[PDB]
């Protein structure tokens, strides 16, 4: 599975992620500001937190 693993809004990149059936996308906002982290997997639900799991290649933009 290729998942997208840029911050943010930095330009779209990918890593290959073995052994992983999805991708996140994880948007939260602290004193920075609001950051988007994406990458292989998908971490628990957490309030606060908003996460998107999916399960195809680059799906996680």
């Amino acid at each position: 599975l290729e998942c997208h693993n840029q911050q943010s809004s930095q330009p779209p990149t990918t890593k290959t992620c073995p052994g992983e059936t999805n991708c996140y996308k994880k948007v939260w906002r602290d004193h920075r500001g609001t950051i988007i982290e994406r990458g292989c997997g998908c971490p628990t639900v957490k309030p606060g937190i908003k996460l998107n799991c999916c399960t195809t290649d680059k799906c996680n933009n």
